[PDB]
Parts: C-alpha cells; sequence; structure tokens
C-alpha cells in the first residue's frame, strides 16, 4: 500500500546509484564490469535498501543520507546470489527465470565479477564522498558489515548451509543457519540505515536490531510457507502461519515509542506476512 | 640482513593473523579449519614485510602497521584460494601441499576465500585492532578496496584469464600483481602517522618498480614471458633497471627506509 509506494521509491533510488558504479575504468575490463552489472542490476526487489532507507528515517534522518549503505547491502547481498547459483554449490541456470551469471558468462568470470562487487561494498562505505557520515561513523558501518557478510555471518551461515545436507535439523538448528545466512545481512541493513541517521543511540539501535531479528526470520518463515526441512514440515502448515504473525508482533513490538517516521518499518512488517 | 627482516616480519604477522582463525561457534569450525589452512601454508608474508618496512621508512614503529600486514595477507591468501579453484587454474598444490578445495572441498574453498576478503576489511575498519587516526584508516580501507577489487587485483586475474606485447603484459601484471603490491607500500605508510603527500608517491614509485622487478626475476629464473619478449639478456638487464628506478624512488630517504633498498637489490639478486 503506502510500503509498495515505498519500496518503488527505494528501488528506484538505489538502481540509479547501483547503475553507475558498473563502468569499467579500461577497455580490457569491460566484460568484467557487464557481468558485475548483469549480477546486480537484475529486477531485484531491494528488500535490503529499503531496511537502510527505512531504519535511517526511522531515527528522524533524510534517507539520502542512506544512500552508500543502500548501495553497500544490496551488492553483498548480490555477490552471494551469484556464488550461490556456482556449479559448487546450488549449480543453478536460472534465477528469477534469467540466466545466472555464471551461465550468461562463464563460471571464473561470476567468481571474478561477484568478487569484485564485495570489495566495491566496502570501497563505496569507505569512501567519504558517496558516505558523508562522520569519520568515526563510517567505520563503525563498515565493521558492522564486514562481520555480517564474513564468516562470522553470511559467509559462516553458507557453509551451516552446505554442512547440514543429509543431517536431520531440527528448529534451533535451522534458525542457527537462517539467522547467519540471511539474518546477519538484514541486521546489517537496519544497523547501517540507523547509523545513517545521524541520530542513533544505543537504545534505539538496540530496539531496531530486535526489529531486524524478527522480521529477518519472518521472511524466512512466510517464504516456507509460500512454497506450500521447512517451516511447515517441522511444526505444520497451521503452526507456521502462526509463528509467522507471531514475529511480526516481536516486530511491531520492538519498535514501541518511536515516531511516526518508523511507519515504513511497521508496514513492511505487516507486510511480510 | 634482508632475510632477517623477512623473518621477523613473517613471525609477527603469523602471530597476529592465527588469532583471527577461532570460530565463534561450533558450526563454523571447519571454515575456519579451511580459511586457516588458506593463510596459515609458510608463505613468506612479502605483503606483510612491506607494509611494514613503508611504515618504517617514515619513522614509524612497525607494529603501528600490523592491521595493514594482515590485510594484505588476507586479501593476498584469499586470491590464491580462487586462483587454484577448478574454474580457474585448478590446481591440486600449492607449494606442494593440497590446494584448499582438494583438502576441502570446492564450495569450502569458495566460502572460506570470501570470508578472508570480508575478514581483510573488518581488521582495517576495526579501531582496536587498527588504532590509527579515524580519517588515516577510511585512506587505508579505500586504497585497500580499491586495490583488491575489479580496478585492481580482480581486474587483473580478469586480463590474465581472458588473455600479447610488453605494453599489453605490464598492464595485466600491474592490476593482478601491481596493485595490491603498491596498497602494502601505501597502508603501512598510512600506519605511520608521518605520511605526506610527496612520501607516499616516493613509495608508489618504488612500489612500481619492485613490482615488476618481481615478475621479469620470475620468468628470468624459469628459463608470453619478459625473456620471450625482451631476449634473455635483456630482460635481466630490465630486471636491473627496475631495481635502479626503485633504489632511485628512495632517494633521500634516511636509513631507516634500507629495509626497502635491500628487498630491491634482494628482488633480482635471487639465484
Ligand atoms: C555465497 C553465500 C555467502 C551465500 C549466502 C547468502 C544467500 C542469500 C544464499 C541463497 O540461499 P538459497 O540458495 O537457499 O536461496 P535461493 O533459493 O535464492 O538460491
Ligand atoms: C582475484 C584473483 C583470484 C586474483 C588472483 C591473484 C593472483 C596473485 C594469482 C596468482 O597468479 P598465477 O595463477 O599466475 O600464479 P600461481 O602460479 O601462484 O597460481
Ligand atoms: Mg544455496
Ligand atoms: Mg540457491
Ligand atoms: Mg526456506
Ligand atoms: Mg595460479
Ligand atoms: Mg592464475
Amino acid at each position: 500500500s503506502m510500503i509498495a509506494a515505498y519500496q518503488a521509491r527505494c528501488q528506484a533510488r538505489v538502481d540509479a546509484a547501483l547503475d553507475a558504479l558498473f563502468v569499467a575504468p579500461r577497455e580490457e575490463l569491460q566484460r568484467l564490469y557487464e557481468a558485475m552489472r548483469y549480477s546486480v542490476m537484475n529486477g531485484g526487489k531491494r528488500v535490503r535498501p529499503l531496511l537502510a532507507y527505512a531504519a535511517c528515517e526511522a531515527l528522524g534522518g533524510a534517507p539520502q543520507r542512506a544512500d552508500a549503505a543502500a548501495c553497500a547491502v544490496e551488492l553483498i547481498h548480490a555477490y552471494s546470489l551469484v556464488h550461490d547459483d556456482l556449479p559448487a554449490m546450488d549449480d543453478d541456470d536460472l534465477r528469477r527465470g534469467q540466466p545466472t551469471t555464471h551461465r550468461a558468462f562463464d563460471e571464473a568470470t561470476a567468481i571474478l565479477a561477484a568478487d569484485g562487487l564485495q570489495a566495491l561494498a566496502f570501497e563505496v562505505l569507505a569512501d567519504t564522498r558517496r558516505n558523508p557520515q562522520e569519520h568515526a561513523v563510517c567505520l563503525e558501518m563498515l565493521t558492522r558489515l564486514a562481520r555480517a557478510a564474513g564468516s562470522a555471518g553470511m559467509v559462516g551461515g553458507q557453509a551451516i548451509d552446505l554442512g547440514s545436507v543429509g543431517v536431520a535439523l531440527d528448529q534451533a538448528a535451522l534458525e542457527v543457519m537462517h539467522r547467519h545466512k540471511t539474518g546477519a545481512l538484514i541486521e546489517a541493513s537496519v544497523r547501517l540505515g540507523a547509523l545513517a541517521s545521524g541520530r542513533a543511540e544505543p537504545a534505539s539501535l538496540a530496539a531496531l536490531e530486535r526489529y531486524a531479528e524478527a522480521i529477518g526470520l519472518a521472511f524466512q518463515v512466510q517464504d516456507d510457507i509460500l512454497d506450500v526441512p521447512t517451516y511447515p514440515a517441522l511444526l505444520g502448515l497451521e503452526a507456521a502461519k502462526g509463528y509467522a504473525l507471531e514475529l511480526r508482533d516481536l516486530a511491531l513490538a520492538a519498535l514501541d515509542g518511536f515516531p511516526p517516521s518508523a511507519d515504513p518499518l511497521r508496514q513492511l512488517a505487516r507486510y511480510i506476512v
């Protein structure tokens, strides 16, 4: 509704900023840059940039302050999907009905494009012209994204995912995996946007992290539900729907006491489920 | 002398690196072991030596460059894991030991190295591990991101795989190894707290020169190579010319720059 409009603005905005990053500095690197562009500019919904923009606004910041954050999270997200698709992992020919990067190009070029996307994510955050926050904040943003994207976060999640094959997984184990594999980067999108506001404080950061923890799981539960070891398989379908709504509630609760500028986050929570 | 310097820089950076590979939980133990296996492999740590030496050339205590030294070796290590993969060079061995994708598996190697890249940036942005002025930490991060990315190292690898005359070979080398050798030098100089534009420019000239000298000398020792393009004797001549340009860039630097001068000589004096 309003969240639909909010999403569309966030998407337009981050796409414009992203599209500008893919000019090869010289002719020999053209194909690499085209693969980088192919990997990012794929019509994705940009939830992570929406979360950075919305967390910035929830704390009273003008959203353009989060522009760099919004690019950096989507850069990390994009590189992850390129690697996930590779023959050594999920070996997928298609993502959302289009050829994956390694299929469109080749496997080496895909690995390289995504490796470049990761470096570019950090480069954008450290660039004080693109990310004009106080220097201490730029460094906290970098620290946070590096931890979230690395072996103790997202990459670790993917390892947990690949080490759980054939192993019988219970709910607690499935959630550990989700918290790493997708939770860490969702929490970082929120944290980074909040930092970009220039008004972050420990209490408001802690609340927004509770919000992010809840919605990050809600996305996964709801995906499983729409697809019908999954949440519906563990709990049954009706109980899985119940858990989704419980997560929405914990998200709305974490936003207790926030101003009206936090409505986009409240709406997103409701929307997911 | 430069051998004793190299052994100290190696010991120092290995101690700092070794501390980074503790899995925060049991589900990640195998990933962290693959990470450790990929970095703690008895490598010579030239990039860390370069950071330590550039820091000392400008008068800085070398421990100031600890984070820089870790970050550049982290990026170096991740790059070699990816280069060894079946999609690229498909190598079973590196320096006679199984590669990461063989000791573990292909996915775990990809992932370990991805984690190494993130850890390199994490180490520089962490003001406790890299306790410089904030603006310096950001410049260090900027420099390393540009050098490690598609406009540097990764772009080099793309040029390499997509490949030839001397100018083209040098473009490839400048990207594939040059950018990170230059960044190691730059990062260590930044860490000194005493960097200035003129010094930074001189150190960059030094780095461009030695980055290429490594490659020329490797080709010579092996005998689209420097010997094949220039001739064998002309290639040896060029190696000395590069050492000289490196030493000339350091004109007017004090005696604390000797480790850098000795490294330049060492590169072309090898075997
Ligand atoms: C390479 C790395 C670090 C990947 C982790 C991040 C990620 C979002 C994986 C996709 O999961 P999936 O394979 O379950 O989802 P999809 O169905 O989208 O492929
Ligand atoms: C972004 C990536 C993966 C970069 C690779 C960088 C690099 C130094 C590769 C080694 O080159 P090589 O294959 O010529 O030498 P070696 O003989 O050591 O494999
Ligand atoms: Mg997968
Ligand atoms: Mg997949
Ligand atoms: Mg699922
Ligand atoms: Mg190789
Ligand atoms: Mg190679």
